[PDB]
């Protein structure tokens, strides 16, 4: 029903087909906000999307081709299924052994707590996940343990010259780069607890990462070698999640890693800038470029509610999804 009605209303031609020109009008209906702005879609990208749904190449989208378009593209743009992913908002990264405010950029991690809690209070997400760095005491990422594991011949620094925040390269095939951190987020420790003032909503799901002594996992998805993953992706699929809102600590390390993996996994991905803090101004900007160049978007807390409710529908996310629907 509603669908044929939509197709009918944009088939100006009345020829039971959709030209590129009539499709461009669909896009202008889709990619706008409700504060009076219509987003600009480059004509090149316009045809890129169009060609996804013109599955035979006839230069038209007929009512048979449009089924795929309506069910799998238009419906997600107008009614996304939103997951909120709160990364590593843990004691050791705010006031303990790895207080981000002591890193180079001197940013204060406690400041993300207010806007995150406000989002949790005002936006009805379809799922909320909280990740926790969850390291065993013998974890490879600690300066404390650099002597436990043989170093690679490629590494500039060995167990006797390495200092906290240096990068070493461990042997054990394959060779493995690892930045060394103070002991942090050890399992069952105060430093691994979620910050006491972070709201843990009742439906919230905790995802534990970094548990293998031999490999780190900055990302809530795959570990740093992309060998093993958490069950986050499987849990997202069980919820029908289409869109992932990512925040937390640190912007340029775990948040960024998680956001890039979410894009790799195929999700429409939104990084909430002011709900994040990072360790280094230059690496934060490199993280932003990565997300932007892979068709994620970066937004402020105040934009999230209208996006999640489908009242502010961004064309970068529409393009992401059309490119993913190629396969
Ligand atoms: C991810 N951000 C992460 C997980 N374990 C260590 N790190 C890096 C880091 C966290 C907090 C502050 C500074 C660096
Ligand atoms: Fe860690
Ligand atoms: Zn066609």
């Amino acid at each position: 029903s509603a669908m044929d009605a939509c197709f009918t209303a944009f088939d100006k031609d009345s020829d039971d087909r959709l030209s590129l020109a009539e499709f461009s009008i669909i896009c202008r209906a889709l990619f706008r906000n409700d504060k009076g702005h219509i987003y600009d879609v480059p004509p090149e990208r316009l045809e890129q999307i169009f060609a996804v749904f013109d599955t035979n190449g006839d230069g038209f989208i007929d009512r048979e081709e449009f089924k795929f378009c309506w069910n799998q593209w238009i419906k997600t743009i107008v009614r996304p299924v939103n997951a909120f992913l709160i990364v590593d908002v843990q004691n050791d990264f705010i006031s303990g052994s790895l207080d981000i405010s002591n890193c180079s950029a001197q940013q204060q991690g406690h400041e993300i707590l207010e806007p995150i809690n406000k989002l949790l209070d005002t936006v009805d997400f379809d799922a909320v996940f909280y990740s926790l760095d969850w390291h065993p005491s013998d974890h490879v990422s600690f300066i404390d343990n650099v002597k436990m594991r043989p170093m690679d011949e490629s590494s500039a620094l060995d167990s006797d010259s390495a200092k906290v925040f240096d990068t070493v390269i461990f042997a054990g095939p394959p060779p493995m780069k690892q930045r060394l951190w103070p002991r942090h987020c050890v399992q069952d420790s105060w430093g691994a607890e979620l910050h006491k003032d972070l709201k843990v909503v009742d439906h919230g799901i905790k995802v534990y990462k970094g548990t293998n002594p031999e490999v780190d996992s900055y990302s809530v998805f795959w570990d740093n070698k992309k060998l093993s993953d958490t069950t986050l992706n499987a849990q997202l699929k069980m919820k029908g999640a289409t869109d992932i809102y990512v925040c937390g600590l640190a912007y340029d390390v775990c948040v960024g890693a998680t956001a890039v993996d979410a894009l790799s996994a195929g999700y429409r991905t939104i990084l909430i800038d002011d709900c994040c803090r990072g360790t280094d101004v230059h690496d934060i900007e490199h993280t932003k470029e990565k997300v932007n160049t892979s068709d994620g978007v970066i937004v402020h807390t105040n934009q999230v509610k209208a996006m999640a409710e489908g009242r502010d529908r961004r064309p970068e996310l529409g393009y992401k999804l059309a490119m993913e629907l190629k396969s």
